[PDB]
DNA sequence: AGACAAAACGACGCGTCGTTTTGTCTCGGCTCCCCGACATTCTC
């Protein structure tokens, strides 16, 4: 009836997270958390690998 | 090729050593104490 609900976005060097507890039944539901980390490098990498 | 490290450019721009030159409160009335020096007399 009411659910966690985590997700996750996956990129090159991004993790976008996302965590809310959802109602969906009754439309209800509220977010809890949000954020995106980030691991540094250059363009360089991303055009050459 | 990317993106960081720093040299280069700018007119601009202000600091900086070594010396020279400049600017720096003013006058009035009195009173009463002390001392100094120089003349005379007098004592020793």
């Amino acid at each position: 009836m009411i659910k966690n609900i985590l997700g996750l976005a996956l990129g090159t060097n991004s993790i976008g997270w996302a965590l809310v507890k959802q109602d969906f039944e009754n439309k209800q539901g509220e977010i809890l958390g949000m954020g995106s980390r980030i691991i540094p490098m250059s363009q360089d990498i991303l055009g050459d690998f």
